[PDB]
């Protein structure tokens, strides 16, 4: 059975809009979302559908771009690093569950390279 998705909105948290947070939604997330290899990462891993009965035994901090999109939208992150950490968690989850050179891993690696290039261009 799948777990509920990660939390995406917390109204009790203070909210701010920042250059970097806008860039993360409007440029970084938008570009990754449209990538050839985006689709596996656009929603939580559905371990039941994908037939990975052990997935949530091994991955205890699931993350995905749908979740990240929501978090940005709901001003869930105070600091840009929180967002960057979520992307890093998503890529690493893939590397952790799978094995070096797996097709899915290569796809994640490609997405990550684009992500890193975009991060290098994050505004001050
Ligand atoms: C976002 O993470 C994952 C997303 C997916 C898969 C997966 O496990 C290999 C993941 O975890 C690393 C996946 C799973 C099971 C399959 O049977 C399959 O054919 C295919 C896949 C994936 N496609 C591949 C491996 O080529 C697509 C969905
Ligand atoms: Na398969
Ligand atoms: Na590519």
């Amino acid at each position: 059975m799948n777990p509920p998705p990660p939390e995406t909105s917390n109204p009790n948290k203070p909210k701010r809009q920042t250059n970097q947070l806008q860039y993360l939604l409007r440029v970084v997330l938008k570009t990754l979302w449209k990538h050839q290899f985006a689709w596996p990462f656009q929603q939580p891993v559905d371990a039941v559908k994908l037939n990975l009965p052990d997935y949530y035994k091994i991955i205890k901090t699931p993350m995905d771009m749908g979740t990240i999109k929501k978090r940005l939208e709901n001003n869930y992150y105070w600091n840009a690093q929180e967002c960057i950490q979520d992307f890093n968690t998503m890529f690493t989850n893939c590397y952790i569950y799978n094995k070096p050179g797996d097709d899915i891993v290569l796809m994640a690696e490609a997405l990550e390279k684009l992500f890193l290039q975009k991060i290098n261009e994050l505004p001050t």
